[PDB]
């Protein structure tokens, strides 16, 4: 029993983390086989990043420009190339601790872990969702760029995020590992903003099957919605509108719960339009929107406390 | 910017975590040096556990009645011996992954990272309070039994806790690494129950403060408080009383704020009687009370956004 917002174990990750120096510019890489990929704004100065242009800042910096560090030990660096917003340096060394990996683009809505690095150092796991409006509510310090985010499937680690930049409202923007922004961020100073945020209606809805998984059915109701009449209710409360392709998704929390899902969406719309009347789910006061149906399922049991 | 509950960074534990085996019980164990530490009651059947005498069950085994299973490889036990509710298996190899470590009972109101482990592999992180009641409100299903809780302080892992039960109300039970209890709990079928709990106020002012470091001030008021005056409003609440210890502790976050502890009393006095009035601090709606006043300085910047 329980429910907690969890982490993949990091330690495939850990034995991933370096730190890249340019000049008087270190922040951290991932050393993957004999490459490492970081942040292209490695290679500005602070002042740099006004107007950077990468193309013309990188053509003046050779392979010895750049130092990596291993732990104790020095990689010597035998080739460069920016790839979007990152850079690729070649090393003379495979990192022996290479896990089973992949590069995958998260969709908006999921999660993932973030390894939070400092100077290459691993510091500290959390869970994250990738918001609506593809900024990410991390914990970050100066020094963590070049910080991953990932998700583990049996032993392969699927690398999603490197972090870049932190926006004037504390949330964070970064890269997926071929260096493609999530959202519209750019790697210069501009007037750039987190846009409109929406609650992620799909990982509420989940959440609230975890509840039921987990034993408990205050909040469940004796009426049922059409997805239409739903999402007047969403449009008012600051909820993405509910798809019929959401619908499918929470097939199986559904059948492990037997609450059909417009049944929870009218416990939701009761939620959203009354509150919980100083009740808690799942010892929360408000409604969670950072676990997925994929989350849940991994965590839960199999078996609902009937 | 940013406030999370984050774990530390589990490869050094991953890498001492194996599966045990007596007869049809299988569970979790730590691997260091040349011991395997792991819950007693896997010497148990489902109903030996109804009135256990273990020193009668322990003495009916032999080294060859338990299997260790590290990865792939299977490690001979070699030695056996109970220490209070821990197994101590001696096996014929040395872990070479052995971190530097120590074993450390935490104080209620601490904080660890608990590594979720099933049949000796790793599942998840996430971090818990002690609880005052000495439970934690962990995420544990059937076969997560010697999954451990840690510290890390320069690359020393810290062990303080293995889990051992789950009580009735779905909060978690466990011990030290010598193998004592935290808490009145038995590893044997009885009447028991977590006890009364409290908020750990040491804790919530702990979360004030890094909510000012992050630059929010809202609940800040002109009012201060004695110790006497703060403890009756904080046994209406449920609080625990704050004692001159637990102000001493909160001098370097009050010397970095330059809010004085008894001030930070008098916020969160005005915000216990009137509420929070809709607002969030760190993005909270309710007073935060599982991060301690080291958690804060280790996660927040050094410099206050003033
Ligand atoms: O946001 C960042 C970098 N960053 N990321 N996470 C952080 C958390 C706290 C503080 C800073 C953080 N910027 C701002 C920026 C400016 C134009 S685009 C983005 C940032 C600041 C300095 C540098 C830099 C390059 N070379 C030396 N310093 C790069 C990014
Ligand atoms: O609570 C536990 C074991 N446990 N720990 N975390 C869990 C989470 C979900 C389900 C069970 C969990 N017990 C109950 C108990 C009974 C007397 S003392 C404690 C438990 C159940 C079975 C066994 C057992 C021993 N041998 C075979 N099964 C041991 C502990």
């Amino acid at each position: 029993s329980g429910f907690r917002k969890m982490a993949f174990p990091s330690g495939k990750v850990e034995g991933c983390m370096v730190q890249v120096t340019c000049g008087t510019t270190t922040l951290n890489g991932l050393w993957l086989d004999d490459t490492v990929y970081c942040p292209r704004h490695v290679i500005c100065t602070a002042e740099d990043m006004l107007n950077p242009n990468y193309e013309d800042l990188l053509i003046r910096k050779s392979n010895h420009s750049f130092l990596v560090q291993a732990g104790n030990v020095q990689l010597r660096v035998i080739g460069h190339s920016m790839q979007n917003c990152l850079l690729r340096l070649k090393v003379d060394t495979s990192n022996p601790k290479t896990p089973k990996y992949k590069f995958v683009r998260i969709q908006p809505g999921q999660t993932f872990s973030v390894l939070a690095c400092y100077n290459g150092s691993p510091s500290g796991v959390y869970q994250c969702a990738m918001r609506p409006n593809h900024t990410i509510k991390g914990s970050f310090l100066n020094g963590s760029c070049g910080s991953v985010g990932f998700n583990i499937d049996y032993d392969c680690v699927s690398f999603c995020y490197m972090h870049h930049m932190e926006l004037p409202t504390g949330v964070h923007a970064g890269t997926d590992l071929e260096g493609k922004f999530y959202g519209p961020f750019v790697d210069r100073q501009t007037a750039q903003a987190a846009g409109t945020d929406t609650t992620i209606t799909l990982n509420v809805l989940a959440w609230l099957y975890a509840a039921v998984i987990n034993g408990d059915r205050w909040f469940l109701n004796r009426f049922t919605t059409t997805l239409n009449d739903f999402n007047l209710v969403a449009m008012k409360y600051n909820y993405e509108p509910l798809t019929q392709d959401h619908v499918d998704i929470l097939g199986p929390l559904s059948a492990q719960t037997g609450i059909a899902v417009l049944d929870m969406c009218a416990a939701l719309k009761e939620l959203l339009q009354n509150g919980m009347n100083g009740r808690t789910i799942l010892g929360s006061t408000i409604l969670e929107d950072e676990f997925t149906p994929f989350d849940v399922v991994r965590q839960c049991s199999g078996v609902t406390f009937q």
